[PDB]
């Protein structure tokens, strides 16, 4: 039932405000998502002036909902069975010799539009760690999201790398673990194992004058034959 609310693009607007070492900043996306495809087309600004963190560090917190579930894996599919009363994503974020994330976010409906509302807690970073001292490249980022089901809490974990590239040539690792949890107290779809094959494309609005981000991202269900 809740997939049948992504067969069509479907507008999408996120809201965070984040605290990390003290600095605190608000950041507002607007895009649209096409679950058809797996693609999302956002842009984010940060609402506060500069973002105290790369734009990089904040692409897998700021709606795996969207993902491309290939027919034959639809039964797996958590994130839209919960829609459209939604669930709740949390994370902890460990940058590798460097600080973490931890984050709560909520993502449902509201109306026709699907929103993603965050907070987020960094803590123990580095004031010339990469990411506190912007040292991570702005490009491109590709990975799997590893996902497993959490029967007692009616929901599913995650886990994943990110390997952040930096300037000086070097990675910083992002070691992500998950887990989502339904709003509702409808069923919802526990799935077999399987990931996310995710591919997202990080560029800047040539117009825009705020610290920014524009996302073109490729979300796709795998790993089921």
């Amino acid at each position: 039932k809740g997939e049948e609310l992504f067969t069509g693009v479907v507008p999408i607007l996120v809201e965070l405000d984040g605290d990390v070492n003290g600095h605190k900043f608000s950041v507002s996306g607007e895009g649209e998502g096409d679950a058809t495809y797996g693609k999302l087309t956002l842009k984010f600004i940060c609402t506060t002036g500069k973002l105290p963190v790369p734009w990089p560090t904040l692409v897998t917190t700021l709606v795996q909902c969207f993902a491309r579930y290939p027919d034959h894996m639809k039964q797996h599919d958590f994130f839209k069975s919960a829609m459209p009363e939604g669930y709740v994503q949390e994370r902890t974020i460990f940058f590798k010799d460097d600080g973490n994330y931890k984050t709560r976010a909520e993502v449902k409906f509201e109306g026709d539009t699907l929103v993603n509302r965050i907070e987020l807690k960094g803590i123990d970073f580095k004031e010339d760690g990469n990411i506190l001292g912007h040292k991570l490249e702005y490009n491109y980022i590709s990975d799997n999201v590893y996902i497993t089901a959490d029967k007692q809490k009616n929901g599913i974990k995650a886990n994943f790398k990110i390997r952040h590239n930096i300037e000086d040539g070097g990675v910083q690792l992002a070691d992500h673990y998950q887990q989502n949890t339904p709003i509702g107290d409808g069923p919802v779809l526990l799935p077999d194992n399987h990931y996310l094959s995710t591919q997202s494309a990080l560029s800047k609005d040539p117009n825009e004058k705020r610290d920014h981000m524009v996302l073109l991202e490729f979300v796709t269900a795998a790993g089921i034959t």
